[PDB]
């Protein structure tokens, strides 16, 4: 059982607080629903299911998952649910909705990840009431989507601790930030965003605004802004706002079919879907999830790591990002080449399905056999899923 | 590939604000993790991913299935995700990690689902500010466990639409609920819940207490207690609070693997999963939705309808129960044998595994050979698995 | 001027989140607005002014003393408002009624206090927006009524001052605290508060209560009881939950009007106000307030301490009541007879209000000639008032 | 007994959210005060006691009134409380401060208002608990000083009763609203508001600003402007954001002692208390207040309406204060010869003394002898003071 992935398509990663500031996430899936569909010329009544990795849905209603379908027309008859893998979310969709067509469960299914970070709330459990005292409304975006459960401190603590343990430094992670705002802003400039990128509309009340543009890139970055910054996790530390990843508003998604399926139906694919993988590692270093999480997708696809052509490593973290691509060894110009996440940014549950869309489309533009995306998850785990252009 | 569910167990069911109001999710989760291990006497550290339902886990922290597995201990290089097809996820997460041993990615996955109804916090979007004006706190339980996001109504409206199509008078809807609540009180005096529910020990500042018995089974239920109530949802219509299910809190699970397998090592399995499906129809009628998955079910199954020996089909409500039961056709005395979800409750993201265990027990019990699991879901769908006894 | 209560009236007092924990404290105003009428034979069309001294009103509504006088029957055509001198503020309402009379302004005034410390809500300004992390529902009871201003700390750490200040030691305060609930047990049983108490029917769906008794004060309260509490506001102090007072619910009035107004109505007052006065001392120990004060009411009545025959001294904490018993130097016997705040409640903004009726009854029902009620108040004050038996 | 204001100054008002956004409400009181002793040439020790009218309290910790005392070296021994007689509240807390001084209780008060509705916080009653369902945050601004308790609608509804039992037309109030803007505009650039405002400092991070400039007034306000303008409270109404006053934050206060004390001090005072009254009226109709408080206090006084030089008839909606100007029918040249609410704007608890400190001022600098304050008051109620030169 071979598994395609037909077509892809993902909104512009906006800004926290920033374009997608009111727009609730479905209203994102549902748009890159439409667009994969659109791309692949297949009709959404064709769609068994719809898978959508989301870690933020507080206050949006039952299953937004099926909320997009029904809002980009996938009938009622379809199915559709959402999952969580923290940032892995948005990829292990993809795997799911793979497996439910090597099973023989489902014909045709779209899969990724949709997150409204701008829009998460905040919460208290208020149902025995509060008899005396003063409590703490929490924020779901930093509890849910940014706390460790064990441990209790911030992700940027977790990439911090890969910091001292690989001894990177505030130099390194400074070289990493700013020459992904380089490579990003090339990209953005070059056009080479367009073809992965459907554009969204916000509906206001004064005037639509359509966003076709990833907002969170910052145009022209030098050392000394990045090196001028003060750390935001540890107060003797290295991680600061401009070596860590944003939050973030997008969503993303890939149309998926059998390969004899695409080639009856006329559709020339952007990849195969060779192997995947998902294991687990010291929560306390949670970044170094990408390294066995490659590993064990490159063993099981039959590929070393030399063999790849073209490389997606989420940079949740500029400390864990340069630590998996130090023990991995793989060449790092072909890494991040049109930038990562700490420039373009970091929409949580989506983010997965966002660095599956830049190596396909990219893949596509010049010509590499073999692709992998890998996204290190909170918890401490690992995420891959090696692809091959036909 | 030919998966058998080598071991189960779920936590008694919890009344709204009741054994477990204070309890966390993960908490009754990681309590039915170790019971499945121990059950089936694998050590946790053979387990390569624990999947989890959960319908509500705003407030809880980072991604609640690593929470459970991690407290349960289950090694740190595991995997553990969550996900979210509302009522039908706690088995429909059986299911999938059915597929990542039949594709080759899992050897043992520990699968259910887990909720407490009773910590949904309230919650609001607060980043903009509220310059001026009231501004609503909003029931997470009710907004993302019990409203439709189209319709905009509760799920018991939905349960007012399909009695009206179905005819379904009052006095049959009470007359369902009566008998699941005698049903369930006689299956508890006598212990066939006693197998399968492992004891939580809810730990307090002023005493241990060890929860072993469903609290939401009302003792003696009479036709006149049903019938003295007024309709909860539709203000001249039928459904009530007694011939609804409740608001509840529990957990419950499955360990898979091969059967092959399980031989090794020596456990007898609680079942083979044959078969399963899942099936979208429309959301104001969304308790329709057991009807063409079961259907789907039996047709991948290759069984008959009159070749089922037990079923449990979830009790959202005495109307959809009773329309469910009417189109299929299947013996109404094998369905619900212990009674259902009226009596013993509705943990939402835990209802799929809840049944799925009752059906595994009795099934050993009697020594029943096929049998079936199914729920209604909100936004218009089902889910079905058949279980084949070894 | 001279310047009469003709008439008085208190609810019980009610525990925290007990009797009252849903009441608004206006429609216990209002109760006590309409006892005071029937008790001295006026009509409400006769009232001029309503001033009810209240401390926590967030949420009530606008100005709840014209809500408490309008839902009597008070006519539009009359007038209301609010005040706060904290625990001073039901005596403090009083001695203004006394002068609205005394310029001219007025011929009939209700005056005193009501508060509900249940229904106080939790509070947060949130105008700005918050832009990330969590923020503190502030308990308004806590911030607003126990809070020192200055010094950040409770009133019970003031009550610390003073035990370390005049040497107070915890068995002192516990006897003090245990002969305050014996006597207000006594009193009680005896029927010494019926007179006092006007009866309030809390209006509930599913049947109305009458509630007639102070429902705080212990029966059976052992020395053993408070001996063995922890110190509540430091680790190696004295004062506890025991010997403080309560979070409370209640209201309190008098109806004044000249001396002459009352003989014309041939009305036998309860008592002609001599003088009274109001006193500040450093907020660290409030709970002196009383000491200059009382001193300052009595030089401005020509009395010395020896012509009072009853006092009512608030008791606010065990160490500051025993601090001011023994500065002033009075019979202990004719200090809180009935006994005091430990035992019956501290319903703060009603408070002042509440311990004039007890002195008022227990007068009349005593035949004593001369009294004095007075108060502590939180940030440094105090409040006291002579009164002459006609 | 003839009580005198010495002297008096206000902060400039700010815009809600403006100038004053995060300036508690006591700060504003404790310049005020701070201002009127210096202007007065008396200590802060020889202060008896400190009234603030304040109707928006909560969060700001205990009484607030005694944290602005203190603030301004006001010693320990003095006295301080707040009252609540919605926009009343600042006018009468100078009439209740004259009464102690006229029955001998104190020699020298400070009296007025301050109010801060941009610090008013979002609240709820959290207390029973919230077992489930919805509720809201309530806007305490809102829901405590601009709701009416009886009819539950804002005070602009009120107005809109006034506009149509007075016949008011839309373009009568715009023409009202305009000149009030236009006339504050003039005394501003003219230098009529220096003398009565004191500046106050805004403390910074990055630097203080100092606050001299009432920032609420519209330069250039155009009919058109007026015009073009959306009813805020009733969609077929009348009343727009434009005709009515704002939502605002300022203190304001004046110095009292007897008439003999500020000839023994040598003072020149801005005048003689001659009579004040409050009367009640409709709720539905509270903008009417001032006119039988102005009746009832020209007639305590011994005064014709004829016999008023100056006048200062609070702007809460032009509706009202047009009704107030045709029933008395005094010269309109005469009253809010410097504008009023609409354009300087309406900080409730502080603008009954706003409004004194414009007319005393005005007063002096013209030489009118004899003057008239007066203010509606939410729930139906009116306060008016005479004053007459020295
Ligand atoms: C503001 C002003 O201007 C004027 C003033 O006068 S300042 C005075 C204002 N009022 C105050 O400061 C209030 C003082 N009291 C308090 O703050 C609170 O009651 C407190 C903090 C002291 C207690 O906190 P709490 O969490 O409500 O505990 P609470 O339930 O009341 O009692 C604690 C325990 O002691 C027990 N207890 C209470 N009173 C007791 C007594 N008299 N004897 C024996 N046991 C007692 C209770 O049963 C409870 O036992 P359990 O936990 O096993 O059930
Ligand atoms: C409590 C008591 O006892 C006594 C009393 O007297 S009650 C009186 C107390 N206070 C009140 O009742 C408050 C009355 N006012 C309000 O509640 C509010 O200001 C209001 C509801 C009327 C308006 O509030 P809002 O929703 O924020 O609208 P707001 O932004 O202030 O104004 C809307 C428009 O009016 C316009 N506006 C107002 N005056 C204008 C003028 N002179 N020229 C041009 N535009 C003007 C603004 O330009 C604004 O346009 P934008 O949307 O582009 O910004």
């Amino acid at each position: 059982p071979s598994i395609v992935i037909a077509s892809a398509a993902r909104t512009a990663v906006g800004s926290f607080n920033g374009a997608f500031a009111n727009t609730p996430a479905h209203e994102l899936g549902a748009t890159v629903i439409s667009a994969v569909l659109e791309r692949a010329g297949v009709a959404a009544g064709e769609v068994n299911e719809v898978i959508l990795g989301q870690v933020l849905p507080a206050g949006e209603g039952q299953n937004p998952a099926r909320q997009a379908a029904m809002k980009a027309g996938v009938p009622q008859e379809a199915t559709a649910w959402g999952m969580n893998q923290l940032a892995g979310s948005g990829l292990r969709a993809v795997a799911l909705g793979m497996q439910q067509i090597a099973t023989g469960d489902a014909s045709i299914i779209v899969a990724g990840g949709m997150e409204s970070m701008s829009m998460a709330p905040h919460c208290a459990h208020l149902r025995g009431g509060v008899k005396m005292g003063d409590f703490k409304m929490i924020d779901t975006m930093i509890k849910d989507g940014l706390t460790d459960a064990f441990y209790g401190y911030h992700m940027g603590t977790t990439a911090e601790n890969v910091a001292k343990q690989w001894q990177l430094s505030r130099d390194e992670q400074d070289a990493f930030a700013v020459a992904s705002q380089n490579k990003a802003e090339a990209a953005q400039k070059d056009g080479r965003f367009k073809d992965e990128i459907v554009p969204f509309i916000v509906k206001g009340r004064k005037g639509d605004i359509t966003v076709d543009a990833d907002e969170y890139i910052r145009h022209g970055a030098t050392l000394d802004s990045m090196a001028k910054l003060r750390p935001a996790f540890d107060k003797e530390g290295t991680v600061t706002a401009g070596n860590a990843s944003g939050l973030n508003d997008g969503a993303a998604a890939a149309l998926l079919m059998s390969e004899a399926e695409a080639s009856r139906r006329g559709i020339q694919p952007l990849g195969r879907i060779v192997s995947w993988a998902t294991v687990g590692v010291d929560p306390k270093v949670m970044g170094t999830g990408p390294i066995p999480a490659s590993r064990k997708a490159l063993e099981r696809a039959g590929w070393k790591i030399g063999d790849l052509d073209l490389v997606e490593a989420n940079e949740a973290f500029a400390a864990q990002a340069c630590a998996v691509n130090k023990d991995l060894g793989w060449d790092p110009s072909i890494v991040n080449v049109n930038g990562g996440a700490i420039a373009i940014g970091h929409p949580i549950g989506a983010s997965g399905a966002r660095i599956l869309n830049t190596l396909l489309f990219e893949m596509k533009r010049r010509g590499a056999r073999k692709g992998l995306a890998t996204l290190c998850i909170g918890g401490g785990m690992g995420v891959a899923m090696c692809i091959e252009s036909l």
